[PDB]
């Protein structure tokens, strides 16, 4: 039989090696030994990875909604997102988880006491907790809920005709989160789209997100070792096929996000700013295995619209900019401190818009914005 | 039986898979597999590799030493003659890249087989250190590693001796005994262990029975009762009274760990520095098909109190860190000398200015100089 | 002389913070480091323990 040469070696280890183990974890090591040397990003998921990866396509988990950093090497609280029931329960910035009730998690890692605080939708939890101002540790007794955080969202920038949308993973959520976004903001001449250190995500969202905005030709091509291979190609029908779009790309953008920047850029439909991205040209495929676990292995090679393709070297920007903060007037106003706040006198969610200090902080976003005002020139031109 | 699991997995591989791959490549990953995620030390040889392995005798070298500490390769210590303690690489760095290859996902096998080769040959290395920027970078020329392993200088001013053993290679045993032969005179020693990162078994067992008569010196344990080896002084040893002090540094790993371990636990001297790297375990290799072979980690080694090395380390019963000595700046002060009407009066040894420019070697003769008060005390 | 790793100089001091004594009734680590003349008479002291416990065979 084929497995003899294999067989010997799990025989010889089981009676030489230092210590006492089983061949139910011999096959379980051998299991995703194999898997992790097939290729970089083929994988073995057993059921406490395989919820995770299930819950993160989904966009949502059961749990307390309270972010936090190590800081100070212990369990630091830094910012509960609002009206999760940790931040209706008053735990906040600074507050280090000391227990759970018994477990001294001063002493550990994030990795136990995360998944004891996101627990299942229903059963109320308590928490023991050091707000370092007060001379007495708190405690928090708290209910259940689902975090249902957003991977997209749309901005104004404040004194101008563009928006800035940023995509952080393609989850379910994203093709209909962007048409609603685009729909509500009917006067708008123009989008900054932001896949900045986007790891990638299912296939369909950057097929579905591409075909918003192109009519015709072919998006993404597959190939494998059995002539079985696809192409996918536009619908017929976009939404918003006439506006500018400007893409800012960085090392850390991969894989799906690389396909809708690639799709784009062989098109003319966009222009590309940024960093040269991290070069992952393959499809994976999921399948499970027994019951709870699954495995991840690749598939297919992908190809461009042009018949190009990227595995081990990255899309290569129209516009090349390191990151920075913009150059300033040396005849500015000697610290008037915005004109003594110029109150001129007889709470508000400003972040519903993008301000010209937050922009001074990102010269990337500059440049992306003052390619828009380009484009906007020349259809003025070219209108009559 | 229990290949169930197993042959599911396969054969979704065999189908669903970019390349065309047989059964053959397939078991090849799979041993492969298993041996990297089983310990850190442990390697498959194919018949070409294992062919080689018994065919070489040694021949170039860069003079690192590697392992494993929080899943990522750093140095245990570079030889003092290399060419890698010459360049400026320490104890405690990181390997981040060798010669552009990522050090992710790659083992202490991988590593030393990357690094040797032959003279002149060049080698870059990519280097994280504790308090620095960012990474370092340096371009080394390999060469035939070659260095006296010990030698014995004299004081001044004081009958004590100074020993230096840099690797526990072969004929160490007779280097001491000779230096110690040639100065009859002397009242104790300083055997300085740090940065020494290894050597062979049979040479740590050798010096230590200089200087112990009787009882265990170390053992090797496994799981199986049998082949759990134990080795115990011969009674013939000639220096059972001389005084003794030993300086490690966590550089200090191995063969050296086994040495200050049992004359520590043996009463028999007196340990000073900082806590060693502790590295307690022993590897061989096996044939398991046709020709072909895996080394494996077979038993850890056990002190003579029953403790054992892996990972723990030996802790020093003195601990001080390195630095140069306090001075004198209070030179104008009064004394009965300065008084009106006071009633009168009736290049080949270690140097002064050598033992100020490091506390630790200062520490070592202090406690050497209050055995010798103890000793003139019960005589 | 100091350890150049020294935790980080962490601010917590492993301090467990969960909440009197005449502690002059002892000698502390923090005023031993101020005095290498007062460490160095208790290492002379150490090595003397370790030559009794020899010795005693």
């Amino acid at each position: 039989h084929m497995f003899s040469r294999f067989s010997n070696v799990v025989s010889e280890i089981e009676k030489k090696y230092v210590d006492k183990i089983s061949i139910s974890e011999i096959m379980t090591k051998a299991i995703e030994g194999l898997l992790s040397n097939l290729d970089a990003h083929s994988a073995y998921l057993n059921e406490k990875k395989f919820k995770e990866f299930q819950a993160q396509t989904e966009g949502e988990f059961g749990g307390l909604g309270i972010t936090v950093g190590m800081r100070d090497g212990v369990l630091t609280v830094i910012a509960p997102l609002e009206g999760t029931p940790a931040y209706k329960a008053g735990v906040k910035s600074g507050d280090n988880i000391l227990k759970i009730n018994n477990e001294s998690t001063l002493s550990m890692s994030i990795d136990d006491a995360i998944n004891l605080m996101r627990g299942k939708p229903k059963t109320p939890i308590q928490i023991t907790i050091v707000r370092k101002n007060e001379p007495k540790p708190l405690v928090f007794n708290i209910i259940r809920d689902i975090i249902k955080l957003p991977s997209v969202y749309v901005k104004k920038i404040k004194e101008t005709p563009y928006l800035y949308v940023r995509v952080s993973g393609f989850d379910k959520n994203v093709t209909k989160s962007v048409l609603e976004g685009l729909k509500a903001n009917p006067k708008a001449k123009g989008i900054v789209l932001d896949l900045r250190g986007n790891p990638g995500g299912l296939l369909n969202q950057a097929v579905g997100l591409s075909n918003l905005f192109i009519k015709e030709g072919v998006l993404v091509s597959q190939k494998g070792k059995n002539k079985e291979s696809l192409e996918y190609k536009a619908n017929g029908r976009a939404p918003y096929t006439n506006l500018p779009i400007a893409v800012l790309v960085n090392g850390g953008s991969a894989a799906a996000s690389e396909i809708v920047a690639g799709a784009l850029q062989d098109h003319k439909r966009a222009v590309i700013i940024g960093e040269k991205t991290f070069g992952a040209g393959s499809v994976a495929m999921l399948l499970p295995v027994n019951k709870d676990e699954a495995i991840k292995i690749t598939t297919a090679r992908y190809y461009l619209p042009s018949g190009r393709t990227i595995q081990a070297k990255g899309i290569t920007p129209d516009i090349v900019i390191y990151p920075g903060k913009v150059p300033e007037n040396e005849n500015k106003f000697s610290l008037k401190e915005a004109d003594l706040k110029h109150h001129l006198e007889q709470k508000n969610e400003e972040e519903k818009e993008v301000t010209p200090k937050m922009i001074n902080d990102d010269i990337q976003l500059k440049t992306a914005i003052d390619s828009l005002k380009t484009w906007s020139i020349v259809d003025e031109k070219m209108d009559e």
